[PDB]
């Protein structure tokens, strides 16, 4: 019945998000991400490779947006993301697939954590708009 | 053989929805879910947005955009720039029923804005094969 709650209930449905960073020309960078992990909205696992675009991105501006969306209803949040590269963190968030992406397994150090972590949401969920920094 | 970007058009024609970011005051990009009103290959896309939407308020001030798509594995990220246009011709000729539940006044209401980007670098994913081009 809160508005974070709904856009907790729905964020557990999406397991896909889009995640912008913004590039050293200035330009946002949105791409589609699998959401490997969330706590509530505060906080999204993400995977991605060490030499991508979004790392690169991310070491120098850690300024970063999230929006995920089901049925007609989505939310946006602004936050900033940090680069994890350790190895515990690495291992624990490990998926059986990620093989495919990084063929030197968990301590492939081509394998990066992105842990996004929310200061704002922006709700468009079942006629509502609101617009809040958390 | 079809190119990357002609790949990519074919892609584009297949969505309706495309995700777009701005860029706020404070250096935050705010990547939103977006109905495609229409393109013109990947060069030219169209959305609409309110006169007073967080978008316009962002792209009135800093005009540098990105925009997404992707349907089943293959995903492409453009990069490029917004222009709010408020031309009559271009709000009546891209109006869409479905605004009626947004711009209440019809293809004339003030606060009915379009929202043109236009691409000049992509990044396609397409066949699992990465690949970084200006256009």
């Amino acid at each position: 019945k809160t508005m974070k709650e709904k856009a907790v209930e729905l964020l557990q449905k999406c397991e896909v998000v889009t995640l912008a960073s913004v590039n050293k020309e200035g330009y946002p960078r949105p791409v589609p991400m699998s959401k490997i992990a969330a706590e509530g909205i505060s906080t999204i696992w993400m995977s991605t490779g060490a030499d991508s675009l979004k790392t690169i991105d991310f070491l120098s501006n850690p300024k970063a947006g999230l929006c995920f969306q089901e049925k007609g209803d989505s939310v946006a949040l602004m936050g900033e993301v940090e680069v994890v590269t350790d190895e515990k963190l690495k291992q624990e968030l490990w998926q059986d697939w990620f093989i495919e992406h990084f063929p030197g397994g968990p301590t492939d150090p081509g394998y990066v954590l992105l842990k996004f972590t929310a200061n704002h949401a922006t709700y468009w969920i079942e006629g509502t708009f609101i617009h809040k920094k958390l």
